[PDB]
């Protein structure tokens, strides 16, 4: 065991946030001072080793725009402990009561933050492999953080968010994350709508390999849809870096859309 271990007794669960087929997620407190999120093991439901690989990844990654690992407890019951993101997933946020008030300036900034965290992922030679709005967490002041590193891996599957070469041939790279980032941009510009509306998984894969790409979202400026389409280039190496994405989105309203006016929804 390493320096991430803590004593269970210093963890107290309070408020339930969700369950799955491996355990649960609770709000809670740490050493009676610090608000945390705790992720639990339904003890015999899965191999605790592989249940903690999500923490092994989080130990190595540390960035302001990635959700921070706080501690692990490697003896049953088992926990992972992280900072607490007050507004939950970005997906829920966008669909929620606030989502409708968000306009393009806020959505591009959020996407800029996510790109910033992924740019870090990029230069660390990792791939996330599950980038999408459901796996971005939100705090106050519209802070967005990449989360859920379950499938994340040092570089050595829902087709809607996954690049083709990765879904078909298992070729996951930082460039298939770039693809997913392009899909995530349509989640932001639609306030959370599922991609490829009205298409089932098979139709998505068939159409995407046939060159089909989602059209420009209502009120989304074409320059932002260009960006999406660059993220969705057939050739992975011709997709932009997270470094380009971050800088492009940070400067967006001066360098690309200086004449932007708000409309009905964006
Ligand atoms: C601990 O370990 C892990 C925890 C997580 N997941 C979370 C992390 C992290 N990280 C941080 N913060 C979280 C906050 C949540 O909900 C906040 C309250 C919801 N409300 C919506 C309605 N409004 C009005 C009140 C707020 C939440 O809900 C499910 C999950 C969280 C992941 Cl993904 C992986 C690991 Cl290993």
């Amino acid at each position: 065991k390493d320096a991430w271990e803590i004593p269970r007794e210093s963890l107290r669960l309070e408020v339930k946030l969700g369950q799955g087929c491996f355990g649960e997620v609770w709000m809670g407190t740490w050493n009676g001072t610090t608000r945390v999120a705790i992720k639990t093991l339904k003890p015999g439901t899965m191999s605790p080793e592989a249940f903690l690989q999500e923490a092994q990844v989080m130990k190595k990654l540390r960035h302001e725009k990635l959700v921070q690992l706080y501690a692990v407890v490697s003896e049953e019951p088992i926990y992972i402990v992280t900072e607490y993101m007050s507004k939950g997933s970005l997906l829920d946020f966008l669909k929620g009561e606030t989502g409708k008030y968000l306009r393009l300036p806020q959505l591009v900034d959020m996407a800029a933050q996510i790109a910033s965290g992924m740019a870090y992922v990029e230069r660390m030679n990792y791939v996330h492999r599950d980038l999408r709005a459901a796996n971005i967490l939100v705090g106050e002041n519209l802070v967005c953080k990449v989360a859920d590193f379950g499938l994340a891996r040092l570089i050595e599957f829902p087709i809607k968010w996954t690049a083709p070469e990765a879904a078909l041939y298992g070729r996951f790279t930082i460039k298939s994350d770039v693809w997913s980032f392009g899909i995530l941009l349509t989640e932001l510009t639609t306030k959370g709508r599922v991609p490829y509306p009205g298409m089932v998984n098979r139709e998505v894969l068939d159409q995407v390999e046939r060159g089909y790409r989602m059209p420009c979202p209502p009120e989304c400026p074409e320059s932002l849809h260009d960006l999406m389409c660059q993220c969705w280039r057939k050739e992975p190496e011709e997709r932009p870096t997270f470094e380009y994405l971050q800088a492009f989105l940070e400067d967006y309203f001066t360098s690309t859309e200086p004449q932007y006016q708000p409309g009905e929804n964006l």
